[PDB]
DNA sequence: TTTTTTTTTTTTTT
DNA sequence: TTTTTTTTTTTTTT
């Protein structure tokens, strides 16, 4: 009788039947497209220089604007001021339709790595740090949001060496911004820290083809999509860390 | 006295199997496989192997709060997962022996969940590209705790040791990401939360021996004499190395 | 030059026996094994004998909580739990001692407990492949407490020792397990938690010198002169070297 | 003018002047001469046998008489009774003038450390356990009393060495009875247990003279107050000891 | 093929110098020098130099707790601090921009400061013997997190590195006393609590390039062309290897 | 503007002196000698010696809790206390600059305190004997945090280092036995609480470096150059290799 | 960031 | 003895 279990397991699986529910059940938090959607809204023709702005903003102060605006010259308190009024930013993680510091840096991913080439020793981890862990780190990885250049169709072994040589900054970033991982050992940073990664990876934003364009161009992969020398190194890095 | 009747009773020769049918019975179970189907079947009538293989997708890639993974979620998957918290009466966490969770659906119907791994590998906590880079191919289809339920017990030691040290290899990732409380602990301490549910799954009477080796077979686990494939083999070994 | 002689006297001249009737007469007694016995027999009469070996079991395999185990188990085994708990007034941890419990019962029947752990091995909290991955062939018989009940004190002191370091490596590892505060402790304190109540049933009055001897060879621990055997010396010395 | 304190150190010190103000201030705790004059007092001429049986009480079961008697025997639980109603017994630590099994066997010390010799493997640790940390291990220090038997006036090296083979096992003891050292570190144990140790060894009950005739007596000591090999062997476990 | 060249320019053309004047504008600014300058006039007067040579003292030998300080320490001292607490309206912690710290007296005139830690070496939280036993002749000028505002960061890379990594070995050791917590973490996670200070004196406008070069000749820690001496080239080094 | 400002007021030589007067001035201190001692006269009068003499072998044995002590003490030595408390109006732990404590007295007056040491040795927490067995011939004198009131600081510096780290071996068990929040921590961990008072006593102004050698020199510390004697070189070494 | 004499003998399958 | 998407950038001599 209820060992029936075995005609309802006998039913062939339907990849395109379960692609339909996965879709449907998705986890909806960070819509990279309705924070540009928004951006463009408030900000109209200055929007991308604004953009510019509170990204070296959120990489360099972090995500609570009233709060670095009391530790600010003159001039940047009164742009920060008018980019909170603007763009009404708020901190923390609010409701969908509430833009961030974060959010901006995340859903402009590109931009936001391309400028910590620039940005390196204005961050919490420095490049200069990454550098005594492997040599010459790549600086494009140096942001969480970089998980948003990853392709996920690379070869597992190119891809996995992208991701450990990634890890190797996320482990230290982790430690020093999330209070929760302050001196915890590197399987624990890792468990906290894969899901939000993996999530930004296997995302819709971004296709694949122009995914894998910014990783040549940033030159972390070659033709073929191999990973340079420094990602290897970080890569091998981040296995013997601790 | 009592001590003549104390040797009266050991004198009497172990009964192997009165003992074996105990053990069985008074074994450790974390769900009624045979209630959950008839709950399912109840609730949802017809229905019901549509919803379950539903409620299959939203266990592996959600969890089991329901109305917890409702909240971050789109306009019709959040009706979806409604109606069927309504209907099944859906709970969080561990009740009673006759309310259903999203976890126990899965558990139940474990043939089915374990074909379904292999599309929703890259949508999983642990991912099969995150397991190919601990242990080579790594055997999609062990890729949920409900697989100890597929176990065939009557196997060889050490071809059923290997199946269940590479689906540990498994279990130990899992773990750490799905439960925040042992992230910071060890191999050992961690294996000690997930062995005891495993065992009772491979030793249940849900689904026979035979029926269980056939699924192992199908799945490219085991040949054609139960001996385990080459990358449950490399799995297991990734396992005894394993932090 | 009598104060010499006085203090010589208060030092080595110890009355040996008049000690060893008292540590004796005040050892701790949780429970009267001949009470155990009267009280199976009153509440279960007949059927005493049958529910005595499934409550070995399950004292074995699932503990001393009935009520707790009762709650993960089959339909069947919670209905015969909760039969045995009604019909012998069963009760959790240390009671009074007119109250059985579950250890209680394996402990005042020694004789059977010992003899089905040949059986239940895979199904204890250590098993016997792991005491095996610790000193090979591990004498199953000793694998659980009431073993020590087993032990024949009049044994030459050598072979005497060897059955007790044999025992007391299975003892390490149990306590560890079923007490998870003791797994970072010294060989010397988790020794503290089992050594009184091990000697205490080594030298107790219930089953005599003889019959406890004869069991000991019947399970094939010593031979005709309470020799122990090849697998009790190797587990005697795997325990001065364990940690 | 205030720095005067020369004048204060300069006076030379007067041993006799101390000894009177250190004799005056000394911590009055356990007091062995009241503890044996009340057992004489309630007793009367069966104290020395019913001492023997509350030494064996408190070494095997310790320091709680109605709680020991609730896992006792019939014959047990009736001999604590009287115990309890005859002596007027208490639990931990009461007044100055209040008999515990604890207190007898700590007055009783040449009696008590005579008993462990039979008493070894009820203890709750063992001579096999001790035997396993250092061969041979010495059983009449195998309890805390054994402090009282200590001669202070024996050479340095050899006094060091008695202590150093009792404090291996006052090591697992204190680790073992005390809830508040369960695990902790050897010089963690070592500072709770060092201060109540040396008092007894420095103590005014049992003469220098009598407490050497018993380390020599049990073995302990030879001829000029030569620590055993198995006294040297502990001395030697407990420095390595963890 | 217009797409390619599009992600080719939005990932390698970057405005170094748009995005190099908003960082130094957004920059993290608890004071102005200049304002702290301003104040320190304005309270003291003509007193203004000996009472900020004294708070410097107390900055680099007591910490930035002044009502702390003063109640361990002399009767002249009590009275001296209570005085300048009252003049200079000095408070605790990071206050308003307005408002005056030890720390930030210190921090305005990192000139003198560096310059004091020849004679105060002895008497800091990390003392110049101390800094001797990780590198040899540790350059005493490094040791204040305000040397950082005394770098000229036009200085050839090689050399403006090797500066930064040798003043770092102190910091990494200065963090981990004035941070108890700090002590089991990693240099990594020490470094993200002092490189954001560091290099925002590094490039703030307080001091032209020319005179911080001429602040750095005159300490004897660089050469005519900028080179660094023998003494910041072995600490550069002891902290690349440092844990 | 303000730049020029900061490079006129670098531009000024370093006043050494003036430097060192602040330092001094501004140390840590944690009582004032001068105080006790002018308190001491206040309450006693003419009497102040003998009791000061009483409350330094009261410390010394007992501790600063003068009511807690009291407790298990004699009838004669309760009443010689609670006349000394209520003489000298005597507080536990750190109270006011006004406020006498036990520990006070014997640190006010180290120079009776030290040479106290031979007599009290083996009454002391931490007694010769067990000293004896960590550094041969260990310094009594050297057996009181009091003993750093008594180190020339104008000592040359190794001289001056081995006087400290052999005082330190001492220090070392001394806090662990008196201060049980102090048992599991590391040697360094231990030291970090217990060099800043030492320190502070070793540079203090009460009683000059010439009469401070001289009590050196009368002790047996150190010879007629201040190079230390044979025993402290020991216990400095010991100091080293301490746990 | 301090300040001087341990505590006191049977558990029980997460 | 459990159950699925981190948190969010300046301290300050015990």
């Amino acid at each position: 009788y209820q060992e029936l279990a075995i005609q309802f397991a006998a039913q062939a699986v339907d990849r395109n039947e379960i692609e339909q529910w996965v879709r449907e059940f998705a986890y909806q938090g960070f819509d990279a497209r309705r924070v540009i959607e928004l951006l463009k809204q408030y900000g109209g023709a200055d929007w991308e220089k604004d953009a510019k702005k509170m990204i070296v903003l959120a990489l360099t102060r972090g995500n609570k604007p009233r709060r670095m605006m009391m530790k600010m010259s003159k001039e940047g308190k009164a742009t920060v001021e008018a980019l909170i009024n603007k763009y009404k930013l708020k901190e923390g993680n609010p409701s969908r339709d509430e833009l961030t510091l974060s959010r901006v840096a995340a859903a402009l991913a590109g931009r936001t790595c391309q400028a910590l080439v620039v940005l390196s020793e204005w961050l919490p981890v420095t490049g200069t740090t990454m550098d005594g862990l492997s040599p010459a780190y790549p600086r494009h990885m140096m942001h969480p949001s970089f998980a948003g250049m990853v392709d996920p169709s690379l070869p597992g072994d190119y891809l996995r060496a992208i991701l450990d040589a990634h890890s190797l900054y996320l482990l230290q970033f982790s430690r020093v911004i999330n209070p929760n991982l302050r001196g915890r050992t590197k399987e624990e940073v890792a468990a906290t820290f894969t899901q939000p990664m993996n999530a930004a990876v296997n995302s819709n934003f971004i296709s694949h083809e122009k995914r894998r364009e910014f990783l040549k161009a940033f030159g972390l992969v070659d033709s073929n999509g191999k990973p340079s020398a420094a990602v290897m190194a970080a890569a091998q890095a981040y296995k013997t860390a601790a």
